[PDB]
């Protein structure tokens, strides 16, 4: 065992209420990689995942530990930091959101931790490596790269499920993970945006729930658009910062939220009223957008 590993697993996990992750608000830049290891711990215990599954205290740790070395601390934006805040807003969503009491554990368990390794060994979004080495090809090498950790020696925190269980889990955490392709989303938001606006969308249907999970894949996903002013800020300038290094930003922003998100956290809210702070905090960075763009 690593130093990271014994100083994580013999430390005490604050409740979720001292951590903040219940909150649609949460920002991460004033913890440190050992504290958001265990906010991780926190969400897959007052999920009851810890304990609907066996899951060893050891190989919990050891998965994170895991998940989190396999971004690139190099990436501006899609590291760790991007995979953790994707996965506290998966945590909040179901919690605060009230989306939890729609899904089974399974379905829970799966969307958590494809929440957390949906980006995994992410390069940038200019380099072509891995791409040079029917387009999500991203998509399939983060799902290979996270079913690698879910069989590797001491992080197998799926272990003690049962092969049914093992497979259903391991497909919806694959369709998860691929539905973070934005591609994806934009080919199949327009069923689920027709479904909604017709008071026909039924969670009960197995084709409307696998879309729901994309959905709410995606929503996750692009999070950081919904959070309080100072922190989107923040995190645009980090996305710029890949989009650029490795004066018309302000207007791309509002064309962004126009054609991507704000119709997705629309249709969310319709599905949960309780979501309506990631809408409610979607139209104000707009308002910030647009009154930096008429500048
Ligand atoms: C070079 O500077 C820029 C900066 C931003 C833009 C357009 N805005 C985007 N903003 C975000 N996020 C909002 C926070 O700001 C982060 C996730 O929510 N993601 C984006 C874009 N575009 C994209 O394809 N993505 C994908 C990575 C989803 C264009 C040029
Ligand atoms: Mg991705
Ligand atoms: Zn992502």
């Amino acid at each position: 065992e690593t130093r990271e590993l014994q100083s994580l697993a013999a430390a005490v996990v604050p409740s979720a209420q001292t951590l903040k992750i219940t909150d649609f608000s949460f920002s991460d830049f004033e913890l440190s990689d050992l504290e958001t290891a265990l906010c991780t711990i926190r969400m897959f215990t007052d999920l009851n995942l810890v304990q609907n599954f066996q899951m060893k205290h050891e190989v919990l740790c050891r998965w994170i530990l895991s998940v989190k070395k396999n971004y690139r601390k190099n990436v501006a934006y899609h590291n760790w930091r991007h995979a953790f805040n994707t996965a506290q807003c998966m945590f909040a969503a179901l919690k605060a959101g009230k989306i939890q009491n729609k899904l089974t554990d399974l379905e829970i368990l799966a969307l958590l931790i494809a929440a957390l390794s949906h980006d995994l060994d992410h390069r940038g979004v200019n380099n072509s490596y891995i791409q040079r080495s029917c387009h999500s090809i991203m998509e399939h090498h983060h799902f290979d790269q996270c079913l690698m950790i879910l069989n590797s020696p001491g992080n197998q925190i799926l272990s003690g499920l049962s092969i049914e269980e093992y497979k259903t889990t391991l497909k919806i955490i694959k369709q998860a993970i691929l539905a973070t392709d934005l591609a994806l989303y934009i080919k199949r938001r327009g069923e689920f945006f027709e479904l909604i606006r017709k008071n026909q969308f039924n969670l009960e249907d197995p084709h409307q729930k696998e879309l729901f999970l994309a959905m709410l894949m995606t929503a996750c996903d692009l999070s950081a658009i919904t959070k309080p002013w100072p922190i989107q800020q923040r995190i645009a300038e980090l996305v710029a910062t890949e989009f650029f290094d490795q004066n018309k930003i302000p207007s791309m922003q509002v064309g962004f939220i126009d054609a991507i998100c704000l119709q997705l956290y629309e249709a969310l809210t319709h599905v949960s009223e309780d979501c309506f702070p990631l809408l409610d905090g979607c139209r104000k960075n707009r308002q910030k957008w647009q009154a930096l763009a008429e500048q």
